[PDB]
């Protein structure tokens, strides 16, 4: 359906403690969770082509993928990875992830639309899983 859009963050949790979990260090964790507080998401959706700009107030990146193809992106902590997303159900994709390079703590991520019109994001390192939620512009 309407992943299409322009999604603004009104929540952010756990952020912090997925950062820790990656190696971030206390200061530029904080400064981090500062910026995705400012978080915004554009999608373009067709079929299963999806074209997304994530960008915060001095950062812009676009992730470009099809379903089902690997493509590759970056890791939260900035590290090359090989990704391939695949649906869990009519609006929820997974993302699994896996290092271009060396060894790291298991990452992947989630994208979901509830009913209620929100857009879920869910960022997992291991064991710690971090959920943020966005509206429409
Ligand atoms: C479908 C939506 C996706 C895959 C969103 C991905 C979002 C990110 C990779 C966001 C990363 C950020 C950082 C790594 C620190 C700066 C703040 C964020 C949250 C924009």
């Amino acid at each position: 359906p309407n992943f299409s859009g322009n999604w603004k963050i009104i929540r952010s949790e756990n952020f912090e403690e997925l950062l820790k979990v990656l190696g971030v260090n206390v200061m530029l964790r904080k400064i981090a969770v500062a910026a995705a507080s400012k978080q915004a998401v554009e999608i373009k959706q067709e079929g299963d082509t999806f074209y997304i700009k994530v960008s915060t107030t001095v950062y812009t990146t676009e992730i470009n993928f099809k379903v089902g193809e690997e493509f590759e992106e970056q890791t939260v902590d900035g590290r090359p990875c090989k990704s391939l997303v695949k649906w869990e159900s009519e609006n929820k994709m997974v993302c699994e992830q896996k290092l271009l390079k060396g060894e790291g703590p298991k990452t992947s991520w989630t994208k979901e639309l509830t009913n209620d019109g929100e857009l879920i994001l869910t960022m997992t390192a291991d064991d710690v899983v971090c959920t943020q939620v966005f509206v429409r512009e």
